[PDB]
């Protein structure tokens, strides 16, 4: 009777129920950033949840930030994907590829060449960044030419079509916690003088010019954007969030996407953090026409209000998905958690990756036995 468990349909796909498994970096891609039948075991593991967003993907090396994260824009990535969209449709999953690109957030030691990362402006983020050689200060990165936005965007539509070929239901852009897309909205990272600074419209019209571009290759009913309206992650601020956000989700609207997917405020990118907002997913259910994921320190219970006050139609769960693999089913019978660990976030192998416990083991043994013929597939 917990409507976070009802089935949900998402304009032809069947979810099992309103639940998602939150975008979430695990840096355990294999070698050049290919997906591994491990991360296919994790992806199938978490089959249960109705939608699976998967851990933010660069679009190309320009846009990564952090070790061993996945791309799609290569041949050899999409082939790694395959194995991870056979499993989980194999055990009756819905999945979307989350594209990233992490703007000012990255270090020259990733970059093509030892180039700076890019940024709408050149502004670092305040403090450090863990590189291949340990920590180290942020760079202040270079501010991208007006002739390159076009170019980005066309990265963009290229890592749409890889994600299509690799098999995925949808894609996610990701447009929040202080990476390329969410430095171009705001006006504290966006210094821009050109037609993408200066006016709301401005700013976000490097996010229209990606909806644009990938809704040349999946339908819009299969793109959905991620944003966090009220967030100092990574050094973001804005003179006027509520008109930007407003404008914003309500143009969003217009657009027919599969979803918006809003970031509560009490989330600061990977961690809870005190802080009082208006600018939580209440504000933006008026503005917002579509289907409305809502993320960031949820429980069952609290889930479940959104939901049952009508306040959002999906809820995504990060860091008990991390620990929980059968979450629906864990609320469905009132059953324990499993407590999650951060120590296993990020980096690493199977322990604190694949080695949370079930409720039913034939779950496991099945998930299993499905990363295995999708490896054995796509050999
Ligand atoms: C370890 C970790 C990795 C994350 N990676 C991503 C990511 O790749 N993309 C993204 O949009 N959010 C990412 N997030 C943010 C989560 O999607 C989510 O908003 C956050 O964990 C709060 O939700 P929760 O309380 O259910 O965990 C990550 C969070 C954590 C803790």
């Amino acid at each position: 009777m917990l409507k976070l468990l009802e089935p949900f349909d998402l304009n032809g796909l069947e979810l099992a129920n309103r639940m998602v498994m939150a975008p979430l970096t695990r840096n355990r891609a294999g070698p050049r950033f290919v997906p591994t039948k491990m991360n296919a075991l994790y992806y199938a593991q978490r089959s249960g949840l109705g939608l699976i967003i998967t851990e933010a993907t660069q679009i190309s090396q320009q846009g990564m930030g952090y070790p061993d994260t996945p791309g799609i824009y290569t041949d050899e990535q999409v082939d790694g994907w395959r194995m991870v969209t056979e499993a989980v449709h194999r055990r009756e999953g819905c999945i979307f590829l989350q594209l990233w690109h992490v703007g000012r957030v990255s270090h020259s030691s990733f970059q093509p060449n030892g180039q700076l990362p890019v940024a709408p402006s050149a502004i670092a983020p305040e403090g450090e960044v863990m590189t291949y050689d340990g920590i180290k200060p942020f760079e202040t990165p270079r501010a991208l030419e007006t002739e390159e936005v076009a170019h980005i965007v066309e990265d963009y539509r290229k890592a749409a079509i890889n994600a299509k070929r690799a098999g995925f239901d949808g894609i996610e852009i990701h447009s929040a916690n202080g990476y390329l897309l969410h430095e171009f909205l705001e006006d504290g990272t966006n210094k821009r003088t050109d037609r993408y600074g200066g006016s709301i419209e401005n700013r976000a019209r490097i996010v229209f010019e990606v909806l644009d571009a990938v809704c040349k290759v999946y339908p819009s009913r299969r793109v959905g954007i991620r944003l966090s309206p009220d967030t100092e992650f990574m050094s973001m601020s804005d003179s006027d969030r509520p008109a930007l956000y407003s404008y914003l989700v309500q143009e969003l609207s217009r657009r027919e996407l599969a979803y918006l997917h809003l970031i509560e405020p009490r989330i600061k990118g990977n961690v809870d953090v005190e802080k009082e907002s208006s600018l939580n997913v209440e504000f933006f259910r008026p503005l917002y026409k579509g289907v409305l994921i809502t993320a960031g320190g949820y429980q069952k219970e609290t889930g479940e209000e959104r939901l049952q006050k009508q306040h959002a139609d999906l809820v995504a769960y990060g860091r008990w998905v991390i620990a929980n693999p059968d979450l629906p089913s864990r609320f469905e019978q009132n059953a324990p958690l499993n407590p999650y660990d951060r120590a296993t976030f990020y980096g690493g192998n199977e322990k604190g990756y694949t080695d949370y416990p079930f409720l039913d083991p034939r779950d496991s043994q099945e998930a299993l036995k499905e990363a295995e013929a999708a490896e054995r597939k796509w050999r």
